[PDB]
């Protein structure tokens, strides 16, 4: 027998499958990672310590059945043999290489994977010359999201570092997935879609920025524009939400509230969040691995005379609340309020993105994801805080974008220092 074990799907997992099955080719819940090593890699290494991996990692393990059955079940396979693509370009131009490697990252968006069969994870490593590598991972969120990925590279190159230089390694114990489904189990359902019903009771509908969308046939043109916080305001933001016993996501998210309050000239506003969806009910629930995180809608309501310390309290005792909640999926809500559109627009706070030895340089690391939304707004700690506003240009212009910029630093600036004075003084 193969089968270590067998349970079924989320909520989420199974909305993602039904959603994958019925839309192939079309890269979702498909994550692209690329790699370019500068110095020496020892790939039959690398890939004993990916299989060291597969073991520790049931997820990994796992493939999925819809077919001739009842409900989908997930299945741990025993033990499944992983294998690194190796390619060598040594023999090709400086262009031909990046030619082979743009087609081999556009084929495998549109290949995605078979999850009735794969390994929901593959790699490719191509040798341009002696140390120089251009690693590229995929990988399917349904078994492992955005947010846990660092986890398993740690984890991998610790593997790595002592196979090589022949070390012993201990690694911390990790929970099996099937606890976060057994804790689901046990969650009320209906109680969980009452508590979204009831956040969202009588909230009416938003086109965000509609007089600035361009009201052109349907596409996608994606593109980004990043900026930071200069360290000064960074320490202030940071300070401000510790001192307000809140998180900096939730002061960014405040912040959002205010400019888009404007915007639509209303006091009862919505965007999506990222949330972490990790119950602390479940000792050890941070190392797990596996999909947690989700896309849930934020309500924001803003009274006259509400401050930004207000607003931060305001969202801060319903992050709190929603936890229990938040492995429900956005499609079930949306069907709550009659409303395919209650967000059109989210706000991603990524903690640990990464995109920022081993015996080599990681010259770069980028990461690709399909755009579900025509506007993002992204975030990342540091000495300056990273933040990104990445768009569907055929929806928003460059300039409005670079508008919203200048809007969200001024209007972070004044929060700050003004954070007991009424939002609607701010000048945006």
């Amino acid at each position: 027998d193969q089968v270590q074990d067998m349970y079924y799907l989320s909520p989420m997992q199974e909305g993602m499958l039904f959603h994958a099955i019925l839309n192939p080719g079309q890269s979702f819940y498909l994550e692209q990672i690329t790699m370019k090593v500068k110095g020496s890699l020892n790939i039959k290494c690398l890939e004993e310590s990916m299989n060291v991996i597969m073991d520790r990692y049931d997820v990994f393990r796992t493939v999925f059945i819809h077919e001739k059955v009842k409900r989908p079940v997930q299945v741990v396979l025993k033990k499944r043999q992983f294998q690194i693509e190796e390619i060598d370009l040594t023999h090709l131009t400086g262009s031909e290489q990046t030619a082979k490697i743009n087609e081999y990252k556009e084929q495998d968006k549109i290949r995605g994977f078979d999850l009735t069969r794969d390994i929901p994870m593959r790699a490719a490593i191509f040798k341009k010359a002696e140390e120089s590598f251009e690693w590229v991972t995929s990988v399917h969120h349904i078994i492992l999201d955005g947010w846990c990925i660092g986890i398993v590279v740690q984890d991998l190159f610790k593997v790595y570092n002592a196979l090589r230089e022949q070390k012993p390694y201990s690694l911390p114990p990790v929970k099996p997935y099937k606890d976060y489904i057994k804790w689901l189990e046990k969650q009320d359902k209906q109680a969980s879609l009452r508590y979204w019903r009831e956040y969202l009771e009588d909230f009416e509908g938003q086109t965000t920025f509609a007089e600035q969308r361009k009201k052109q046939k349907d596409g996608y043109e994606p593109k980004e524009l990043l900026f930071s916080l200069p360290e000064a305001e960074t320490k202030a933001f940071t300070e401000l939400a510790k001192s307000q016993h809140t998180t900096l996501s939730t002061a960014l998210q405040a912040v959002w509230s205010v400019l888009i309050s404007r915007y639509q000239q209303s006091g009862d506003l919505a965007f999506g969040t990222v949330v972490s969806g990790r119950p602390a009910e479940i000792k050890g629930v941070e190392h797990m691995v596996g999909l947690f995180i989700n896309v849930v809608p934020r309500r924001v309501k803003l009274s006259e005379g509400i401050t930004f310390n207000d607003l931060l309290k305001q969202l801060q005792e319903q992050s709190l609340q929603s936890e229990p909640h938040q492995y429900v999926p956005l499609y079930d809500i949306q069907s709550q309020a009659d409303q395919p559109k209650l967000i059109d627009h989210i706000i991603v706070f990524e903690n640990y993105p990464l995109q920022d030895e081993n015996g080599f340089d990681m010259v770069d690391v980028h990461v690709f994801e399909k755009s579900n939304y025509d506007l993002n707004l992204m975030a990342s700690p540091g000495d300056e805080m990273l933040i990104k506003l990445a768009y569907n240009e055929n929806v928003f212009d460059e300039a409005f974008i670079l508008r919203l910029k200048s809007q969200l630093l001024t209007a972070i600036q004044q929060l700050i220092q003004n954070p007991d004075q009424p939002v609607s003084t701010i000048n945006i």
